[PDB]
């Protein structure tokens, strides 16, 4: 058949045959808190505050494509708010957005996420990633390898899926420049590493991975079915 069409049969974009016996050579898996382990779109745990807030904060929240947007926008419409009409919106991508509704200024920014009415705080947002179901993968590939998960999450948070999934080694609060001093040190070191990430916030950690993973949601393997239970799969 050809090992791009075989690859591409179990949802894997291949960008060169050597990635293939290069599998073999790797001994570090690294995985990507938010995106891989998790799924791409978070939820909201919990909101603080009434009613008007929340459709205040859902319909500015409409304007951006941000996955935290996404995850406030959701959580609105379940509770029944529905959009208000939004002018002035601004956006600055992963921080904060803003935008005047019936005359008041609302700004929804990084409890994770406060809304303010004016000026003033008025309500708030826990939001959380959801982990991806698959658990057996793990200790089959513990078995054969060193694994590693890396986040620009706080502490509690990392810790916590570290404990679910049962992950010893982890490190929090990582800035993409950590993460690639993190990557070029376990190179250093001698380690072949294999990178699994979500192919922006982290694209010049996975651009130094011995073999990089790319999630759908340039790398060595573009995941196009998300399905990192089938990769690792693959590596097992
Ligand atoms: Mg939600």
């Amino acid at each position: 058949l050809s090992l791009y069409e075989k690859m591409l049969h179990k949802g894997m974009i291949i960008k060169n045959s050597n990635v293939y016996e290069k599998i073999k050579e790797i001994d570090t898996i690294i995985f990507e808190k938010t995106g891989t382990l998790t799924y791409g779109t978070p939820i909201v745990t919990q909101f603080i505050g009434d009613s008007l807030s929340l459709a205040y904060a859902a319909s500015v929240e409409a304007l951006s494509s941000h996955p935290i947007a996404k995850a406030i926008v959701k959580y609105a419409k379940e509770q029944g708010v529905k959009i208000l009409e939004v002018k002035d919106f601004k956006e600055i991508s992963g921080i904060g957005v803003r935008g005047k509704i019936s005359d008041k200024i609302i700004e929804v920014k990084k409890n994770d996420i406060a809304v303010y009415i004016n000026g003033e705080p008025i309500a708030s947002f826990n939001i959380s990633d959801v982990p991806r179901p698959n658990l057996k993968d793990y200790l089959e590939k513990l078995k054969n390898l060193k694994i590693i998960i890396l986040s620009g999450d706080k502490e509690d948070k990392v810790k916590e899926l570290s404990k679910e999934l049962n992950i010893q080694e982890y490190y929090s609060n990582l800035s993409p420049e950590d993460k690639v001093r993190i990557i070029e040190k376990l190179k250093q070191n001698g380690n072949k590493v294999l990178m699994i990430g979500d192919g922006v916030n982290d694209a010049a950690a996975l651009a130094l991975a011995d073999v990089s993973v790319a999630m759908g949601n340039v790398a060595d393997i573009i995941l196009v079915s998300n399905d990192i239970g089938t990769l690792l799969g693959l590596i097992k």
